[PDB]
Formats: structure tokens, sequence, C-alpha cells
């Protein structure tokens, strides 16, 4: 059995991580090219975060307010701009360990590695998925801001998260590398509301389809159901409706098995309202939904 | 609370690809060295019952293809040290960094790089088990994997994939060859012991709980230590030591709970239950965070 979490390694992106200093405010900062990209709020004092005129802050600055420093090399700030919520610090050096990169924003339900920097320093990797409300469940501790998430396909980075704030309630929010943020947030110490987080049904029932695969066949039964049923008791137990979209990205594990979409939705309904009784799905005591069907289906 | 690994830069570079006749596996690439499973000499027919000393005296140094991505390295050298292959070539790595070989010991954690003909695929953090496995996600092709752990600039490799046991879990050695559990290189019928649940570890994550704010499992009574290892060991829990306690005590001083206090609300949650609750999101109790690990990723 096993369907262990593993994260991307980290080398092409430890090789980017800077620290950028303005004032006595210190986080960390992403160096492509000949860009720095680091959160806007890195300009701002405790004060200026509960109602902060970011326009305002920046005119009064100058290239030579910010510190950017990749090790013990400090690089030379010769401009700034400000895209959305980034600020984006142009450097006389183009980073020699540039790689092959793309921006990409996704979708929640998708997952993603992040790499956890304090001080321009990293410190540790895991692997983690977008929450259906735009948060992130991970361990950031004050130092983590300007920390990004990263997918690697054949050599190309795919960036798609920096870590801007900690909501109260222990999670992350943050922007794509556009500045833009993910969910309704914004940077300022203002009370925000996350939303309910409920469960990733479509990921659960990859990761199921991945069961059947490897043996584990204990939890299906001989019922099926309609999409409007199953949706109607799944946001009972706090699980996202599923979509036409869903049931046919689904459709490949429906081949590899003889297991149809609607049948496997009959199951986990079954397993919602009985338990696990003491049982495991391929080594794990509870359901798992950090698994997108791309990734099952590209490891069969 | 998540578990988080070591960033794998440093090993990435050393990763390279090692074929000798049909079998092809992962090999480390230290200085001018490249470490290896001794059994890729070994054709399925010699895994039966294999002589590897006989078996590499008529091997030669054309035999074994050594590739670091394009590159192709040259073997002008071979050796065995107990069951690793030492491959002297004739380029040293310049991405070799400031490394160590230690030997780990069970319910100590290390961040595994699983890679795939010589190329990196991923990495996790995970414990030794107790009965000296690990378990993982390795598939096939990822025979050499290393493990690691990082000590500021010092990268301490700690162990080497060699092989698959039928429950899914996997078995090796240490840098110098030493197998760790009574496991041995041939195609086997090969049997691991009772896993038992590392107590050390799992008090060090209910002292993480208390510095999070999740209180509920905290009680006003103490036990001792023979008290508690009855129900440890009946509950398949490592019994417990004074050495454990003296390890604890860091965390016993930034949260005011003693050990045999705290001991005190692991017996319950084991005899009693959660009853119907949960801690730091889990429904069960974690045992792959040691009392460093816990240290380090909060004070």
């Amino acid at each position: 059995s096993g369907f262990r979490k593993m994260a991307f390694p980290s080398g092409k992106v430890e090789g980017c991580m800077v620290q950028v200093t303005c004032g006595t405010t210190t986080l960390n900062g992403l160096w492509l090219d000949d860009v720095v990209y680091c959160p806007r709020h890195v300009i701002c004092t405790s004060e200026d975060m509960l109602n902060p005129n970011y326009e305002d802050l920046l005119i009064r600055k100058s290239n030579h307010n910010f510190l950017v420093q990749a090790g013990n090399v400090q690089l030379r700030v010769i401009g700034h701009s400000m895209q959305n919520c980034v600020l984006k610090l142009k450097v006389d050096t183009a980073n020699p360990k540039t790689p092959k990169y793309k921006f990409v924003r996704i979708q929640p339900g998708q997952t993603f590695s992040v790499l956890a920097c304090y001080n321009g320093s990293p410190s540790g990797v895991y692997q983690c998925a977008m929450r259906p409300n735009f948060t992130i469940k991970g361990s950031f501790l004050n130092g983590s801001c300007g920390s990004v998430g990263f997918n690697i396909d054949y050599d190309c980075v795919s960036f798609c998260y920096m870590h801007h704030m900690e909501l109260p309630t222990g999670v992350h929010a943050g922007t794509d590398l556009e500045g833009n943020f993910y969910g309704p947030f914004v940077d300022r110490q203002t009370a925000q509301a996350a939303g309910t987080d409920t469960t990733i049904t479509v990921n659960v029932l990859a990761w199921l389809y991945a069961a059947v695969i490897n043996g584990d066949r204990w939890f299906l039964n001989r019922f099926t159901t309609t999409l409007n049923d199953f949706n109607l008791v799944a946001m009972k137990y706090n699980y996202e409706p599923l979509t036409q979209d869903h049931v046919d990205i689904l459709g490949p594990l429906s081949a590899q098995t003889g297991i149809a979409v609607l049948d496997m939705c009959a199951s986990l309904k079954e397993l919602l309202q009985n338990g696990m009784n003491g049982r495991t799905i391929l080594g794990s005591a509870l359901l798992e939904d950090e698994f997108t069907p791309f990734d099952v289906v590209r490891q069969c």
C-alpha cells in the first residue's frame, strides 16, 4: 500500500531566494532575471498596516531605501514599480541561476509545493493544496512573508503563490506572482473572515480510485446515485459539490477501473454515514483530499 | 502543523545513474566516488542466492555506466564496503557539499530524496520505525535513493534505499553499507517485526499542541514511568526512559507541563480515547516529530 505526500525538489527555487529590507521591516524576495518580487507591505510599519496608503508611502521612497541581499552579495536597486499587491525591484545584476519559469494562477483544489524561508534562507519544504476558501494550511511563522509556492514540470518551474498574510485562525493568505490576491483578502490588518473550509470532493474520489487500482476494495457497494442526490447528502458533511466537469476529469480512472463515477459517489456516501471502522485506505485512517486527479492518473 | 522536509538542493546535484548490464539504479556522487547498492551487479537469477565476492572479481571497470545528466563519468576503480559498491570515477564532483556519514537510531527523523534513473522526483520527511523500516513512496527505480539531515552547512547522509518489503515498507543501509535491521540483500521472503509507536515523539507533538493553544487533554493528575510503561506495553507503545524525560526537559519549561504530568494525559488518551475530539487536526496521535523537530519548527 502507500500514497505518501511528496513535495517537489526545491533546488531550482533555492537559488532564487533573497532578503529584502526596507527600514526595519525584513521579508523574503524572489530573484528572477533582473527583478526581485516581494510583498508590497515591506514598505509599511506596524502603524501603517491598519489603514495603508501604498501610493503615498512609495512616492516617498528612493532606490537606496531598499537593501536586497543574496547571501553576502548585496544587489543594487536601480528602479522600482508596484504591480497590484507586489513590488518589483529592478536590480543591476541578473540572477545567474534563473531557471526556465512561468507564472500561473491556480484554482481551489490544486496542489503545489511551498519553500518556507526566513531572512532569505530556506528552512523547509512541504506539499499543500489551495483550500476552497482560498486559504493555505501550512506552518508560516513571522518571517515567511515572500515564501513562494511552485510546481515543477519538465524543468519548467511554475510559480503560483506568494505568502502575504497570516489570518487570525492560523491559516495563511497570499497572491499570485502578478499581485492579485487569492480570495477576498486584502493587505491591511483589518478583520478578514475566511469562509467555511470544505472537503475537496473531486480529490477524495481520485484517491479512492487509486485505492481500487492498488487492491483496497472493502468500501465498494452495489449501488449507484445521481449527481443531484449525491450533492444534497455531501453538503451535510461539508463536502464541495460535484460538477459535470469533475465527472469528465475522473473519466480515465473510471476506464482503467470498471467503476463508474456515480458508483464511486455511492461508495463515498456510505463511507460518510458509517466511518472507516478501524480500517485504513492506502495506509490512511482519514479521507485524503490533497491528491489531484492529474497526479493519480499519471502515477496510475 | 505540517511535516516539513529539508531543502534538497545540496543533494540534488550529487544524484547520478548507475547501469551494470540490464540493471539501472541511483547512485550518490561525492568527490571522486559513486556509492550505490551492491546488488546492481546481480541478475534476477543471481538474486536468489548471490556470492557478491565472486560476482565482482569477474566484473570489470567497463561493465559500469555512470551518467551525470548528459556527461558520462569513467569508472577507473571499484570496491565494496559491506552492502555498498564504491566506484572510483575520473572526475570530482564540483557540487560536492560539506558532508558527513552518520548512523541514526530508531525513532529519529530525516528527509528522503526519492529519485528515478538519477533524476530527483520528490522529497518527504520520515522517521526510522522501531522495526528498522521506513514507510515511504519508493515505487521502482528508486533503489539508491538517499536520506539526509542538514545541520547549518553540513549535509549528514544517514540512509540509502536497497529493498522493498511486501508490506509496502522499505529497508536499507547507512552509507558504510551496514543494514538497518535483520534484513539481507537477497530476493527471499523477509519479514518486518511488530511496528511499535514512538512514545517520545508523541509527547513532543503533544507539547507542540499546547504551545499552539490546544490544551484540552491536560489533566491535574501525574503518573510514574513504570506505571505508564505497563499501559504503554499493553497498547504497543515504546517504553519510556529517563533520557527521554531529559530530552523533553526543554519543552517542559516552555510549557510548564512536566513529562510525567504530560504522561498522565497520554495514558488517558490511550485507554479512554479522544472522547470524540481533535488534537492539532488529527484523530490519531502523530509519532514522526522528534523533540528536536518541534523546537526548530516552533521555538
